[PDB]
RNA sequence: AUUAAGACAUUCGUGAGUGAUUUAUUUCCAUGAAGUGGCGU
């Protein structure tokens, strides 16, 4: 009942600002992971968003999240939040509106993270993901690859990285892996996913401020594509079981929508938190 | 047995709030639905 894995499914474009002064075209850059350079959410922003959703229940917030910043007495937080690392990203396609993109290195990182943290349902997922990765490496033979598993998606083109996907027939994708990584899943090489997720290929949006019809300002914003999947780990310390159960029920309720990041008033960063389903 | 032993620079903290890729710009300028009759001396 500890250190379980939660999956974040974005319902809209997400912008979590990095706060670094970029003097190039994109003034507002999104938050990226320190080691893998993949888009991510810091555990600080995740905790802030989840606290903002739960702020109505004062006792639950005090028990699980800690104390208010201007409370006279300080109370340490009992639940440990972890940074949300990117799992799947949507990529444009011709046969289907989009494909779910994941790389072999992303799968390796996920397997290693699950092994280190020992999630609640980690064993079966680790075994099956290792089998899938071994089959993928056997079929690829060290070459660049783009593998889809639905036979109808053969020859689907990734628009940014103009590579058509091939279907390895003997590599099976289990339904639980489909639920986790997403439907219409394409597994690419590390270089293809790095090119897809870099600053030049992530969606960049142009915005302006108008004063009586004439443009006062202009800036470029980059965002995480809608339907992107991110995963984070949640460890509960010496937290009370009743408050933990309330938190997990509310967080994983299908009617619960959490806003993470910037631009809340223009519908940015709205997502659903799902728990790791038993295999 | 020695101005000694014990002590995490830690707790709480969303890079967030406001922002229309908009304003100005004629698919327009030139151009003949015209030219010629023929044979029967």
């Amino acid at each position: 009942m500890t250190t379980r894995m939660y999956v974040i499914n974005t319902l809209s474009n997400m912008h979590v600002g990095s706060g670094e002064v970029n003097y190039g075209v994109i003034a507002n850059l999104i938050q990226r992971d320190s080691v893998t350079n993949l888009p991510n959410i810091n555990s600080s922003g995740l905790k802030g968003a989840i606290r903002e959703y739960f702020k109505e229940n004062e006792d639950l917030v005090r028990e699980l999240f800690g104390s208010a910043p201007r409370d006279e007495k300080t109370l340490p937080g009992k639940v440990r939040f972890f940074e949300a690392n990117l799992l799947s990203m949507p990529v444009r396609s011709d046969k289907v509106p989009f494909l779910m993109a994941i790389s072999d290195e992303v799968l390796q990182e996920l397997i290693t993270k699950m092994k280190f943290f020992n999630c609640e349902e980690a064993t079966q997922y680790i075994s099956h993901l290792s089998t899938l990765l071994d089959n993928i490496k056997t079929q690829a033979q060290g070459t660049d690859f783009a593998y889809v598993f639905d036979p109808l998606l053969q020859g689907a083109i990734i628009e940014e990285v103009s590579i058509r996907a091939t279907c390895p027939s003997h590599i099976p994708l289990q339904p639980s892996l489909k639920k986790l990584l997403g439907d219409r899943l394409v597994i690419l090489s590390h270089k293809y996913f790095s090119i897809l997720s870099d600053d030049n290929h992530l969606p960049v949006l142009s915005r302006n401020n108008l004063e009586n019809g004439q443009s006062a300002n202009l800036w470029y914003e980059q965002v995480l594509p809608r339907y992107s999947r991110l995963y984070f780990m949640l460890m509960d310390g010496n937290a009370q079981s009743e408050y933990l159960k309330k938190f997990r029920d509310t967080l994983c309720t299908p009617s619960t929508i959490i806003q993470i990041g910037a631009n809340a008033s223009i519908g940015y960063g709205y997502c659903q938190i799902s728990e790791l389903s038993p295999f």
